[PDB]
């Protein structure tokens, strides 16, 4: 048991692990996106680029929530890092409509984890928990929930002009 | 009652009072340690002015409370701030490890302070807790033990180079 | 099919995606071990950012991989990156010991790599390897053969005065 | 045989001759092009000023194995440069057809040139060609690749529309 262990429960312990492994899945499904739309037959820069920058910010999540640990003086422990569900994304508006219900999901798991740190009357993890999260992901969902959004609106997937106008000009 | 006040107990109102009290004894008990620190028979500057720093951050930590207590309404009562326990303070890492025991204790009764408020519903109150004072604690609480530790692995007490060089290389750097 | 395909060999396109994954898990290695020397008991904050920089590079390695498997007109299948081998590295020598071992055995897959490359007559690729990986993995590894020298010279991992001065002078 | 001349063979030496002018004829095919498109009935500005870049680019390719053969102590011997195929190239995507078609037929040549000169045993030939032409040649042809991708997804060679903002957006 750490010297610096106060108030901090093994549940939320290997929650917090469990957030870790998760962020950085996010992480590699936001890195093969990217390079899905890198490809010369898909050829959409942008669209491309937001989830490069996305996968790297999902990547400092993850080091946030290691950091948290240590913090706590709990004890990292990493998983397998699952290879991504698909290996192709057919179109910018299926890309986006995925990494919308993969934000849900992970916003779901955080919700969890601080209902979780309430039970354990846990506040320092609470507030971590909502001033750095909890927001961001509200905000993500609302972002990812727009793209689609304007991406169907534009007649896509079905024309190929709406996700490249899409991509100069709400991602470039 | 004051015309500002507004879903605030008077148990909070005891409870700020007592961490306003803690915090300031906070604050003495750094004050002792720095100056021990300062002595021609131990002269570690660095140690001395880490823990001067440490006594000022603690001191705006009640100044901090007594700012929230009368945006509450609450009335601030003073209690007699209670010499630290002890005068000669050892060591370096001996200072640090006690250090840590301090802040670990304004951690608890931080925590105690949180769960009354909860149960109280004061989400203003619980909220500033979180806000100003558990991340700010957990931090501390942190380098404090990264501190331990490493004076731990240097070899102190016993070689008095460990505590030499801790000062010279991370109080100083 | 894949319009810029050329002189491209079916198993350089596998080998590269192998190559990728291997990159990924040298990033989580050294994630783990940045972490490692961020925990309250071990507090090598140098070590610990030093580790987090091989950490983003090898990541970078590995884009740089993806961006050329669609330059050359393959494509990409990503697998689970498997765990890092321990999850706690016991110490500052022990940790760069790894390192060192870890950065040989990716140079070696590097090696084998510009084998077949040689044997599918793909210059391209063989320079490609040349010019961003070989030399970086000699400096790497020399780098890193460097500083293990340097902490047994000091009495690592006996002496917990060599790690913490090392830290200090060599790694900040 | 020149003062300078070591370890340059003959094959090497009119093998060069005839990159000259193939990049030299590149160039040609590359202006052509570009005027096309200044054509007040076709109107593509950036498509003009795209293939005139490229023009210029493809005439300093010429110029640097002008220069080796002289650093090599070769012998320079010029052909006609070739009218191009056609006059008349239709449209964007065709003309981008075109180019990409040209690109990876120059590239054959590059390749079948190194090949040679690793027979010859010929490694300051080798890295030259590696050095400066494969990687110029991989990314162009990427570049190539994504540009006829985007322009038939958007509804070329069928809509002017598509062509119009490729010009503007990609292009300008
Ligand atoms: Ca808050
Ligand atoms: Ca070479
Ligand atoms: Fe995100
Ligand atoms: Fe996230
Ligand atoms: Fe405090
Ligand atoms: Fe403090
Ligand atoms: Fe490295
Ligand atoms: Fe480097
Ligand atoms: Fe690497
Ligand atoms: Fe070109
Ligand atoms: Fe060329």
């Amino acid at each position: 048991t750490s010297q610096v262990r106060q108030n901090y429960h093994q549940d939320s312990e290997k929650a917090i692990n469990r957030q870790i492994r998760l962020e950085l899945y996010a992480s590699y499904v936001y890195l093969s996106m990217s390079y899905y739309f890198d490809r010369d037959d898909v050829a959409l820069k942008n669209f491309a680029k937001y989830f490069l920058h996305q996968s790297h910010e999902e990547r400092e999540h993850a080091e946030k929530l290691m950091k948290l640990q240590n913090q706590r003086g709990g004890r990292i422990f990493l998983q397998d890092i699952q290879k991504p569900d698909k290996d192709d994304w057919e179109s910018g508006l299926r890309a986006m409509e995925k990494a919308l219900k993969l934000e849900k999901k992970v916003n779901q798991s955080l919700l969890e984890l601080h209902k979780l740190a309430t039970k354990k009357n846990d506040p320092h993890l609470c507030d971590f928990i909502e001033t750095h999260y909890l927001n961001e992901q509200v905000k993500a969902i609302k972002e990812l929930g727009d793209h689609v959004t304007n991406l169907r609106k534009m007649g896509a997937p079905r024309s190929g002009l709406a996700e490249y106008l899409f991509d100069k000009h709400t991602l470039g």
